[PDB]
């Protein structure tokens, strides 16, 4: 409906660990905003099935985090593979943003892009090569006027959709708090 090459694709992944060569994607979510950060549509929220041997690579931090959130139980119950998750996500995105136009948007989104390169290259290809990393702005604010950061709080639940929603809210806060455009 509001299909435009100015729209922004927001994405978050949850993984069994930090190393793309070793670990696996267990959840994915996407959100599309317009260029002014108004949320236009939320994409598929997909817990991706992984066998126990892949879940068994998780360290204590990932095990407790993803178990307490209910994600591990959703992963075990899920019947959706990476390729099906890719198919679902691309069928969503093609309705809102053309291929190759939106930078990848999120918090420390470079780490997610590594997992996309390795495990979902067809989806990585959908993004423009640039990055919109909200944590870049967080870091500069911490150094230039850290007191600003006390006016914003994150829950940080590691549920992919809630975490992207918090990323958009964080950038919305910065536009009023540290930007003048
Ligand atoms: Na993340």
């Amino acid at each position: 409906m509001s299909f435009s090459d100015q729209n922004l694709i927001w994405i978050d992944l949850e993984m069994t660990g930090l190393d793309p060569e070793m670990h696996k994607i267990i959840e994915m979510a996407t959100i599309v905003t317009d260029s002014e950060l108004n949320i236009l549509a939320e994409g598929p929220v997909i817990a991706i099935h992984q066998p126990e041997s892949e879940l068994a690579k998780m360290d204590e931090w990932c095990t407790t985090t993803h178990t307490a959130s209910g994600l591990v139980a959703r992963v075990r119950q899920s019947q959706v593979s990476e390729e099906e998750a890719i198919d679902q996500t691309l069928a969503f995105l093609k309705q809102w943003v053309p291929e190759g136009k939106s930078p990848i948007c999120g918090n420390s989104i470079g780490q997610d892009r590594r997992f996309l390169y390795k495990h979902m290259p067809r989806l990585e290809a959908y993004f423009h090569y640039r990055y919109i990393d909200v944590s870049t702005i967080k870091e500069l604010t911490r150094r230039w006027q850290p007191e600003v950061l006390k006016e914003f709080s994150k829950t940080g639940s590691h549920l992919a959709l809630d975490d992207i929603r918090e990323s958009i809210a964080e950038l919305q806060f910065y536009r009023k708090a540290v930007f003048k455009i």
